[PDB]
C-alpha cells in the first residue's frame, strides 16, 4: 500500500519482529503556495469567448461586458468556495462568517468548473500538502469577486488590489510576521561601508537575526545601515501581536502603515471587512441571479461549481512559454491543465516518519549477526 | 507506469495533443550523505562475537583480537567494493587505480555481506538518488580497511583519521569548495562592534558572500571581523584550481595547511597516496587469505561480498536508542535494516520534471473553453 | 507502369539482356511557381460571401467586415499549413520554428479547404516537381495572415507588403542571387552610344556575365553604363554569404538597402521576423478562437485544413478573361479549379533519366546484327 | 576468391593464370537530395513537440 | 560453405584425393579508409534539430548552441566507443589507457546510435577487411570529441584539427612511415632542367626510390631537384625508429618540424597527450551528465551506444549529390545508410588463398589423363 517510490530490499526476517511501524512525526507532509490568479486565469478564456457566443441572444457590446465581467467575479467566488470545501476542519471554523461564498451553487461554465476543480488541500500517499496561507486566500479570492462584480456600476466603494490585503486574524498576522523574517534577511544582505577612526574603507553589512532577542535586535539596528527604517518596522512586526496589530500599537512605538507600506500590503478594513464582504456577496449573488444567470446559462453549457475535498498534481504545475514544469510525477490530466494555468508559485515536500522498536540496537543486532553462527555456538 | 503519489485529475476533457511528455530535468534527482561508519557500525556484531566465543576455542589474546580486526577491515574493503560497483561510468573510470579493491571476491559472514549490499547509488520512480561524494568515500572506505588491518601488525604507517582525508582529484575537490562555502555564510553569522569617532560603538558583520567577486570578496575582509584568517583561505579556496590545491599555490598566498585544518581535513599523500593504497592493499589481500582467512571461515557462514547495480532505501534511515525516523516511504525490510546501521547522515529528494508543448497557452486555452459555447439552433 | 506518354516499338529481344534500368539522373523532375495571391484569389468568394449569410446570425456592419478580414488571414495561415505538410523533411526541417502553423487545424469553409487542398510539392509518375522557394512563400504566406488579422485593430506594427519579404536564411538568399542574376541580365540588354577619340556614335552596351570571375566582372563596370549602380550592388549580392547579407556587409561595400531596393524586396526583420511570427500567429489565433470562430461556423459549413502530401494538377494553370491554360494533361478538376484561381505564375518539366549497359555497345551491336546472319557464318 | 573444390584441382594440375584482377563498380541514383533524407533519418528519434 | 561468386567446375572427375584444402594467406584480405568525419556528418541531422525545435522550446542562444555542440561530441566519443570494440585484440591493448572511452555507456538519439554501428573491423567471406590506421583513427576520434566539448567554454586548451593529430606509438609511425613514400613517389615524378657543357640543357627527375638502401638515397639528393629538402626529410622520415621519431632526433639530423610539416600533420603532445584526453573526457563526461544530458534526452528518443563486433558494408559507399557508389554487392540498408553518410574514403579487397597437395603435379596430371587410356581387350 505503500508510496513504490523505490524498488524494495530482500531479505531474511531474523530481524522482523521489532514493530517498527510509520507514525507521521510531523504535520503536514507538503506545501503548495497558489498564484492569486489563478481564478482569472481560468475565467479569461470563458470571458473572452462571450464575444462570440453572445450572439445567440444578441447582446448589446456593454451588456456582453457585464456578462464577461460576471464570469471573473463568478470564477473567483466558485474558486473559494473549493478552496474552503477542503479546508481543515479548523479553518472551515474560523471562516465561518463567508460560508454563504461556499455555499451558494450558482452553476458556471462546465470545463470552466472542471478547471477550478483542482485547488485546494490534497491528501497523498505522502501526507497532506496544504495551499499556504489557504485562510487568507480564501477571503482574498472572496474580496477578487466582490471587486470585480462592483465594476459592473462604477461602484469605487470595492476598488483594491485584492491580492494585497490582510486582515486582523491569526492566519494573516501568521503570514505578516512570516513575510517579516523572509524580507529582514533579504536586506541584511546589502553592504554599507562604514569609515572609521579605524581603518578607512569597511564594506560592512547589517548582523542577522541569529541568536539575539527580538527587542535588542531591534536597539541594535544602526540608524546608518540601508533601509535602516524597515529593518526597524519589520523587527517590531516579528514582535506585535495580534491584539496590537489591530490597534496600530506596534511595540517599538511604530507605525503599522509602514509595516504594511513595506511589504506592500494593504490593511483589509472598512470595505473590505469581513461582514460587510458578506453583505455585499449575498447582494452582488442576488443581482447576478435576477441580471445575467439567465443570459449566462443561454450561452454556455453550465454545470455545477466544484466543491470536492481534495486539490490535484495540477496544482504544483508551472509554465512560461511552451514549456511547463513539475516536481513529482503527475498524470497526464494533472500536467496538461497545470500547463494551461500555471497554478503554482511554490511547492514543497517534507515528509517526516518515525518507528519505534521494541528491541534496543544491540540486541536486534546480536541477533542479526547470530544469523551466521555455527553449530558450537549457536542456541 | 508513474509514480501513483497523489490521485489523478478526472480527464478533464477537449485539450488537443499538446505533447506534453514527461522529462527528468534535475540529474540527479536527490542524494543521500552516508554515514562514514556505516560499514564499522555493521562489522560490530560480528566482530564481537568473535571476541565472546573465542575463548570457549583456543583463540585469545593477540589472534582473537587480528581476527576481530580483520572483520572491521574486510567490512571496509567489502564496503568499498560494492559502492564502486554502484557508480555512474566516469565515477569508475576516476577511481580506475583502485578497481582491485572491486574485484576481490573474498567471502564475508553471510549477513554481513547482506547489509553491505543498501550501499550505493538508487534508481528511483523520480530520477538517480546519489551517494553524495562518492569518489571521496569509496578512497575513504579504501583508507580505512587498509588502515584497520595495519593496526594487526601495530605498522604505523597507515595511521590517520580517514574520515577527513582528501586527495587531489576532482571529487575531493568540489567537496572542499562546498564545505568553503558552508564555513563561510556560517562564520559571517558572527559580529564585531565598530567603535567609530561619529555615531559610539556600532554592531555589524561580516557581508554575506553574495554577488560580490571571489577576489574583492578576499580583500573587503576586516582583520577585526571575527575570524578573519579563516574567511581568507576558504574564499581563496572557491577560487583554487586543481592543480593550485595540489601543489600549495592556493590564490592570494594562502596555506592548503590551514585551508585543511580549518575545514579538518588531512591531505592524503605519503602513505595514503592512492598508488600507495593499491599495493598494500594487494598484499593485506594475500596476507589475511592464508593467516587469517581460516578462522574468519570456521566461526561463521561467510558468503560471497555484494556487488549490486543499486542501493537500497534503507541508506536514508536514522537511529538513536529505539527509534528510527526516515522520509519518503520505505519497505519493512529497508526500515529494519535501516534501523539496525542507522547509515545516513542526511538525505535530499528534489525532483524537476519538463514538458514541450506543440501550442503556446493562449490558444490552448480558448479552445479548452470554447467547448462550453452553445450551438446557435434554428 | 511507364508514363504511356507515346506508343512503345515492337521489336526481337536478341538485345534484351543488357540490363539498362532507367535511374534520376537529376533532382528534382519539375518545378511549379506560384502566383502569390493564391490564398486571396480563393478566400475572396467567400469573404465576399459574407455579406448574405452574416444576416443568419444579425452581424452588424463593422463585425461583417471583421469576419470576412479574417476568412482572407485564415486563407493564409491554412495554405501555408498545407505546403508546409507537402514539403521535403528537410524544409519541414528548418522552418520547424513556425510548425504552430502546420499543427492549427481551425476548420474553415468546407469549398475554401477543398480549393486550398491543390497546393504544395507533387510526385508525379515523372518525377517530384517542386513549388519553388517554397521555404520563402511558406513564410510570406505566414507573414500575410499574421497582417490580414492584424487589420481587425488598426494594429500598425504589421503592415508591409509581405509579398516581398525576404529573411537571413538560405532558402531566401539562394532566390537573392538568382534574382539577381536574371535581373542582371536583364539590364546589360540596354545600349549606351560612348563615342571615343575613335569614330563616332558607337551604339554599345554591358558585357554579359559569361566567363568572367565575379570580383573582375564587378570593376570592369563602365560607370557611364546605363543602370550601372544596380549592375554593382547585384554583382555584390552574387558574391555575398549568408554572414554578410545579416551585417549589411556587402563585398564590394555595397547597401544592402540598395540591393533589396532593386530587387524591389523587403528585409524581413524586426516585427516580421520570425520568432515575432509565431508570437503573433498564437494570439491572433487564439483572438479568433474566442471572438469569431462560432461566429464563422454558424455561417458557414466548416470543414478540416488541407493537409495532405501532394499538390495537383490544378497548380499547373493560368487563367485570363474566359480561357485557361496548361501544359501537360490534367483531369477536369484540375482545369476547373485551375481556371478559378489561376494559381500558376510558370511551370518547368525537365525529368532526366540514364541507364547502363552491361554490355559495350559494340558487342550488343554485334549481336543485334547477327540477327541476320545466315547459317555459314552463324554460331 | 573462394573457388570450389574441383576448380582448386583442376587449377592446381594446370596453373593457367598468370594474373587476375576483379575491379567491379556500381552506382546508384537517389530520387531524394542527401540533405532530405538525412532529415528524415534523424525525425525518427522525434518526440511529440515536434513530429508531424 | 564458400562464396559463391562464380559457378562450379562440372566436377572433371579422377584426381586422387590430393588434400588441397584453402587457407587464408591474406590477412588482412582487404581494407577501407573511414572519412574522418563521418561522426560529424552522423550527428549533422540531430544537431540541426536541435537549433530549429530550440526556439519554440526556451532553448536558446549560448544553450542552444552547447546542446547541439554535445551531440557532435558525443557522436565522436561513441564512435570511438564503437570503433575499439571491433578492434584487434593487440590493437584493444595499446589503447588501453583510453579504454574509459569504451566503456561510458551514456545514451544518444537511437538512430544516431544505429548509424555509429556500421563502423569497424569486418568479418567476410574472403577474410578480414580492416579500417585502415584504427589506433590513430581511434585516438583522433576522441581527441575530437575533446575538442568540440571545449567549444562549450571557449576553452582554447584543447584547439587544433584533430585529422592531422598523430601519437608517438606505432600505429600512428606506420601512417607516417607510408605517408613518406607516397610524398617521395610523388614529388619524384617533377622535372628539372640540368644545362651541361657537354650537350645543352638536359631534362631529369629525382631518381625514384627503387632498390637503394635509404642512406645513399638521401645523400644522392641534388638541391636542385625541385622540393629537394623534402625529400631529404622523408627519406629520412622512412629510417627514424619509434624513439627517434619521439625524441626529434631524425636520421641525417632533420626536424621532426619539417617532417610533420610536410606531411600536414599535427605532433599530439601537451594537452592532446594521450593521457590528458583520458582525465579530460572524464570531467567532460561528468559535466555532461549533470550539465546536458536532460535536455538531450529531452529532445530525442535516446538508445544505447553502439558497441559490435563488426562493422558493415556501409562503410564501403561514397556519396555525392543524388548518387552513391561502391564495389563489392551490399544489402540495400547497407546501400541506403552509405549513401546518407559517405562513410568512406577508399575501399580494398585482395584476397590470397593457399592449398597444399600430398602429390607434385606431374604425376597427378599423368594419372588425370591415364583414365581414357582403352583397356587391351582379347
Amino acid at each position: 500500500m505503500r508510496l513504490g517510490w523505490i524498488d524494495p530490499l530482500p531479505q531474511v526476517d531474523t530481524i522482523f519482529p521489532l514493530g517498527l511501524e510509520p507514525n507521521v512525526e510531523s504535520i503536514p507532509a507538503g506545501e503548495v503556495e497558489l498564484d492569486f490568479n489563478l481564478p482569472e486565469t481560468i475565467a479569461k478564456p470563458f470571458a473572452d469567448t462571450v464575444t462570440s457566443v453572445g450572439d445567440r441572444i444578441q447582446l448589446v457590446d456593454d451588456d456582453k461586458e457585464n456578462i464577461a465581467t460576471s464570469i471573473y467575479g463568478l470564477s473567483f467566488f466558485k474558486a473559494a468556495r473549493q478552496l474552503y470545501s477542503t479546508m481543515l476542519d479548523h479553518e472551515k471554523a474560523v471562516n465561518q462568517p463567508l460560508k454563504a461564498v461556499y455555499y451558494d451553487e450558482t452553476p458556471i461554465p462546465a470545463h470552466m468548473s472542471g478547471a477550478l476543480g483542482i485547488i485546494g488541500h490534497m491528501k497523498t500517499k505522502v501526507g497532506d500538502v496544504l495551499v499556504k496561507d489557504a485562510g487568507v486566500l480564501f477571503k482574498r479570492g472572496t474580496a477578487a469577486g466582490v471587486t470585480k462584480f462592483s465594476e459592473i456600476d462604477n461602484d469605487k466603494t470595492w476598488n483594491l488590489d485584492c491580492s494585497k490585503l490582510v486582515w486582523a486574524d491569526h492566519s494573516s498576522l501568521s503570514m505578516i510576521k512570516r513575510l517579516a523574517s523572509e524580507k529582514i534577511s533579504q536586506l541584511v544582505k546589502q553592504r554599507y561601508r562604514v569609515t572609521d577612526a579605524q581603518g578607512h574603507v569597511y564594506s560592512v553589512s547589517m548582523p542577522q537575526l541569529t541568536d539575539q532577542a527580538l527587542p535588542d535586535y531591534y536597539d541594535s539596528i544602526p540608524d546608518v545601515a540601508p533601509n535602516s527604517d524597515q529593518l526597524r518596522v519589520l523587527t517590531a512586526a516579528l514582535q506585535m501581536s495580534l491584539a496590537q496589530f489591530r490597534n496600530d500599537e506596534l511595540p517599538h512605538d511604530e507605525d503599522r502603515s509602514d509595516l504594511l507600506t513595506t511589504l506592500d500590503l494593504l490593511y483589509a478594513d472598512g470595505a473590505y471587512e469581513i461582514s460587510a464582504l458578506r453583505d455585499q456577496f449575498e447582494l452582488l449573488m442576488a443581482r447576478y441571479t435576477t441580471d445575467f444567470k439567465w443570459r449566462v446559462e443561454s450561452i454556455f453549457k453550465v454545470g455545477p461549481p466544484p466543491a470536492g475535498t481534495t486539490g490535484y498534481g495540477a496544482q504544483t504545475v508551472s509554465s512560461t512559454g511552451n514549456t511547463a514544469r513539475w516536481q513529482f510525477p503527475l498524470s497526464d490530466a494533472d500536467i496538461n491543465i497545470g500547463y494551461l494555468f500555471s497554478p503554482s508559485k511554490s511547492f514543497s515536500l517534507f515528509p517526516k516518519m518515525v518507528g519505534y522498536s521494541k528491541r534496543a540496537r544491540e540486541d536486534a543486532s546480536a541477533s542479526f549477526a547470530n544469523s551466521d553462527a555455527k553449530k558450537f555456538y549457536a542456541d
